[PDB]
């Protein structure tokens, strides 16, 4: 290696008055910037278009953060041309030489956390910790990756000799291909989806989420200032269904890496499946869907620890995760104790704009504000509204943490990604029955499990079908390197992200003989 | 390791009196058994049906080697319940375990290796060497996913540690999953793609070729005989767009692996990637199939070498190999050399009855044997026929081998994939050109390369765009462990077979976190 | 692996405000429980008996510390089923999930630290940085043997391969084993010699040492909160020479982890040699028994860095420690300038309560009181008294800092462990006779060697013969996995603690092989 050992860029705080000072100066720095236009960035330079994209604030919605241009099918094709014309001579860049370039892309990025911190309070409201993870979350993916690459250098496969030959099996990436990111971690995911499969030599075309076009923007300066050569990195925000399925269905995408809902994952993953005409490959795409995720508390756990956890697993980042604990699954002696606490912990928990570091900030959207709303009224049709379940005043998203009780292993709160701060509450008979209740979804993301039995932990361990897996501590916030992501079931094709197999999946490999 | 490192089967010449009379032996008896009926093989059982599968023999299609029962929805059906019923338990088998299953499997077919090489002979029509390649093949995939197997044992993942937490990923199987083989290397592959997943936990529903049904059905004589649990590999001969179509579209069916024409290779791609109502994962799809391998000589090259190599590669077992050297580029400086070298050997090739050793065989069946005589119809108003081009006296299926010269690259029968005995010629300029030609295709296989100049060589190791690349010396008969097989383009889904790469295909990741 | 690498736990200085205010609020919290008693723990569950064991205050042995249930014949039984029905299933359990168990233990350890200092403290007389770093020790064996065991795992052995056949070997654990240890180091050796075997199948009976036997059941509390199966580990106070010698002359008794007096260990290793009737395997007994430790100093050391290190190793805990410096050992031109500092360093020890955390504290009994008086009075008519030799004011069994001067090499003080505040200072002419009299005694624990010479140094490391030999530093406070502890001839077995090889001695080799 020359460069130190991967090590977690750490999450701040906020405990100390320079760290507050600095987030105050990030945050006026960029409001002053909120007229901003950002155009899309293809073959190297920033290219604007005459449609335009609005990108409001979920805590202030009638305040404009900026704009950008709206790319489509002309600019798709545009970004096509220049991603194949690149991915010619990046292709044949030196390994190291690919890994230097993510690595000064990482230190620009590290130069700028507050400014796309705040960015991230301001376009997606994100209180200040939940901005802090995200960004430090894309810095270990660019880190992570740089390093990651390395080990599949050429020639690196492990093949049997022969006698009077050179048998050489090597890697060789796939070409120019679309990343199509969600919304909720628009940094971090955005940028780890990009880097991993531009780190060994494919191009990559990327279709930020509509409700944060303008953070993608920023992560695309830090992109350009790196020097990434013209066509290898595009950037191209614009409507899902127009300019995303486009590029999805068209003949000359060599793979989609997505990360997004089951609906739309559902499709992405069938139209891939299709040789569309002229196409000349088998399509390689990459799903990440949602998840119904549960925590299982049984009663020989520390209540007060589960309890804890499960707050913040649920109302992190207003239960808009992937990773999100939308069940909590009780055993009989645990119901009480831990439900108690939970909503007595919950009660505290405030909402407001996400500048003013709140624990919840707005749902990110007026559409999600409904889908929220929606699933509150279905939720009072199924289970028990204990807490919450209204909208609060101002016209920011504000949502108040929400708890229904006694609800039915298959009622549709129980089953469908709300993708808001709405936990279920199910209360079952013994651990056997909490197992059978968490694996009964059509998911598998995350899960976890609060208890000091070893024979549950090892049995969870072994059964409870999930690909993220925590005990006794929070569901959310898998780290790079740490805790590979990815899961089972309808959650997406378990492409483990900060993890060594996650390359290979942007790589196929030659096998070459030479008889002396 | 506990066993000795992996080594290639060798691969019988019968040059000696003794593999002579043993083979001798072999052949009577397999010929003796004409006739006999083999049943479905699910849930540990042998089971028959009313209908029934018929394999002739192909060198005198009046006889019948075998029938076989044969499946249908009903059979599928109760071999999926077998299959996914054995899962369950079976995934919990240690590794080591697992492995030794295999490692006996293999044992068992090395016994039985002069045996299912007579069946070769007789049911697909292979003269003796390609036989014994074949087997031999076969037991190096056992040998070689019984080791490579132990590689992923728990926990395998490499991760990074964090403070107060133990933090494990390791893989697991995916489930039961259908395979669905050729008929041209039908214990090889057939072998090869039931037991890679197999190796690691899955369980499988093999469906063989319907021309190689017999020899499918001995293979699971030798899997019964090993000792693997009821349920974990299930035997269904049947008829591909009725009993295969049907698990391929099922949605209990978790993974296809498949080997076979791009056309079927296509629908199946196509239809793996739909949810079918009421699936709860994606599937995972491999497919496996054709090219339009090319060997490019130039003026450099030993033209004798260079003769003999594309004879026996464009030749060997009647030209029916997905990695068979159906183009010839030539070089101006090579052309007439070359082309004349090639043309005497090729008329001095063999054909007749398989049992006869011969050259050349007959193709695999009469419709085979009509699509390559309309192909050479075609060819005839598309380049110039000079050898062969007719089938040959007699009832079997006996194709003389064929070549057309002065082809132009567009043409039909120097772009599709014709699997038979004929060789399209192609003369180019130069060395640049010759790549440009091997390169525009759709498919991406095999290639080869004769010439003396490194700086030619090299230059194809970096631009001849072909899974499987081999110079001086013949593209075909690629050596488990040695060359992993797999290619580009429409040639499929890069799964590199023989190779430690196979076996992540059939696993997938789990990371459990437990806080201290 | 899939924690962090291992890491000492840091032993407390209390030179921050911070800390001794935690220390204060210990001391306060255990005193207030001073009336506790305490069950034995067998079969998962706290068991009180009729009859009762008494701990008393080593600084004011009118104050009881705590009381425990007495084990005798009949509970010696019940714990021996419980732990040989726990065995049957504990040793199958995977090796990751035992370790996991361990690093449980070590957490809920160290989150208790201060309690258990502060019971050291006030149950046999530790001051506060003896007491941390005894706690500390311990907190290390459990985080070290969970990591060194899955260094064992299946199948861990090197084999050489044989054709056709797969040979496979591995460890298993003996089974259900008796640990009796010291008071000395009540929660570290104690913790250590029963986590070792536990941690790699092992099941234990465990038997603190009469006067810490409230301390040894606080340890208890937690592996009770860790989570072991019933029967895993179990607690038995009681009697040595009753309970103690019960379990080690039973048939039924596997092993034998010991660590104590010679006197003591010499009866067990002739114990365990024995075949008890109805006995079916040959015991392993493991003693680590004291020493008669020396440090030379010859007359190129710092002689002030001598001096410190000689008084921290011969005072530290009242000399109590089986690496105690008992003899010093000076050359003719070190003897003079290293004695006056020594004795000036000396004489400005204080000793009182250890809850005041002097640089001595009370040593533990009436009993070790009456030895210690004993040996100065043997040493009286052996060597010239110098400082010290008298029992301090107060019930607390304080005795101040003893030296004694001019002693003979073969005197009973120079060759007999005291085992308390008492130093032989022995004058020697040169290096060759300072070796010749540290070598000169029945024992070979610990030594120390302060010079700046090269050549006496690297001489001494070859024939200092004691197991943990020290250069310019004290000869006491040996870290886990840094200093294999263990010495030559009746020090012991040689049985290294805190080290890789430590939990071989727990293990059985088992060898399968298959023809296949
Ligand atoms: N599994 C994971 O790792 C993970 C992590 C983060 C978010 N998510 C999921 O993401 C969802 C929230 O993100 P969202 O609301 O942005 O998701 P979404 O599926 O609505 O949109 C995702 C992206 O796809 C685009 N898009 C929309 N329709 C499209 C179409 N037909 N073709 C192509 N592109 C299209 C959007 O513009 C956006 O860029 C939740 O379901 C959540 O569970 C998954
Ligand atoms: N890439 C490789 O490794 C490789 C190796 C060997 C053969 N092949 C290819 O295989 C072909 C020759 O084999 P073939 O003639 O048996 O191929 P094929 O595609 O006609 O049939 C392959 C298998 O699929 C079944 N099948 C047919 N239609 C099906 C459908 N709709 N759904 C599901 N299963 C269906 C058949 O019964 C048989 O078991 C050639 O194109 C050759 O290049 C590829
Ligand atoms: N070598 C080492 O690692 C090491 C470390 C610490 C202490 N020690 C030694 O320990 C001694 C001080 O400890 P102690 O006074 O507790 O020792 P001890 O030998 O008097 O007693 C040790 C343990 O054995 C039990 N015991 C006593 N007689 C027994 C018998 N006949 N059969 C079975 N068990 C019996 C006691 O109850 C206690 O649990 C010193 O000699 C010291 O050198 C050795
Ligand atoms: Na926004
Ligand atoms: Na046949
Ligand atoms: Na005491």
């Amino acid at each position: 290696m020359t460069v130190e050992p991967f090590r977690n860029e750490p999450i701040e705080t906020f405990q100390t008055e320079e760290a507050r000072r600095a987030m105050r100066e990030a945050l006026r720095r960029v409001r002053e910037e909120f007229g901003r236009h950002y155009p899309l960035y293809i073959g190297g330079e920033w290219v604007d278009t005459k449609e335009r994209m609005v990108s409001l604030n979920p805590s202030a919605p009638s305040e404009v953060v900026g704009t950008t241009a709206k790319a489509g099918k002309a600019e798709a094709e545009a970004a096509l041309e220049a991603a194949w014309k690149a991915f010619k001579t990046w292709k044949d860049w030196p390994q190291e030489d690919r890994s230097r370039l993510l690595l000064k892309a990482a230190a620009l990025m590290r130069r700028r956390k507050r400014e796309l911190e705040a960015t991230l309070v301001y376009e997606v409201g994100k209180n200040w910790v939940e901005a802090s993870a995200d960004v430090a979350e894309a810095i270990d993916f660019i880190e992570y990756y740089a390093r990651a690459a390395l080990r599949y250098r050429y020639p690196a496969v492990e093949v049997v000799p022969y006698p009077g030959e050179d048998n050489e099996s090597f890697y060789v990436p796939l070409g120019a291909g679309v990343v199509i990111a969600p919304w909720n971690f628009p940094v971090a995911i955005f940028t780890g989806m990009i880097v991993g499969p531009v780190a060994v030599g494919n191009t990559v075309i990327a279709k930020p989420a509509e409700d944060a076009v303008v953070v993608g923007a920023k992560v695309f300066e830090i992109f350009h200032e790196a020097g990434f050569p013209p066509g290898v990195v595009n950037f191209l925000p614009g409507v899902g269904e127009e300019v995303g399925a486009y590029l999805v269905e068209h003949p000359r995408i060599r793979f989609i890496n997505f990360t997004g809902s089951l609906e739309v994952g559902l499709k992405i993953y069938e139209a891939a499946g299709r040789l569309a005409p002229g196409q000349t490959w088998f399509k390689r795409a990459y799903v990440e869907t949602g998840g119904k995720d549960a925590i299982i508390v049984d009663e020989t756990a520390d209540f007060d620890l589960a309890a804890e956890g499960v707050v913040v697993s649920a109302y992190g980042f207003q239960g808009q995760k992937c990773s999100a604990a939308s069940r909590l699954i009780l055993t009989q002696g645990a119901y009480e104790p831990v439900l108690e606490r939970v909503l007595k912990r919950a009660e505290r928990l405030s909402v407001g704009p996400a500048e003013e570091n709140p624990d919840l900030g707005p749902v990110v959207s007026a559409e999600q504000e409904r889908k929220v709303l929606s699933y509150i009224e279905i939720g009072k049709n199924e289970g028990q509204l204990v807490l919450g379940g209204k909208r609060l005043e101002g016209e920011g998203y504000f949502i108040a943490p929400t708890v229904f009780t006694e609800v039915p292993p298959k009622a549709r709160i129980a089953q469908e990604e709300i993708f808001g701060p709405v936990l279920s509450v199910i209360r079952v008979k013994d651990f056997a029955e909490a197992l059978e209740v968490a694996n009964d979804t059509p998911y598998g993301l995350t899960g976890g499990v609060y208890s000091r039995k070893r024979e549950h932990l090892e049995w969870a361990r072994r059964e409870f079908h999930v690909g993220n897996l925590y005990f006794n501590r929070k569901i959310t916030g898998a780290l790079v390197g740490v805790q590979p992501f990815g899961g089972f079931k309808l959650s997406g094709t378990n492409a483990k992200t900060g993890a060594l197999d996650y390359l290979r999946l942007f790589l196929e490999m030659k096998a070459v003989a030479e008889r002396f």
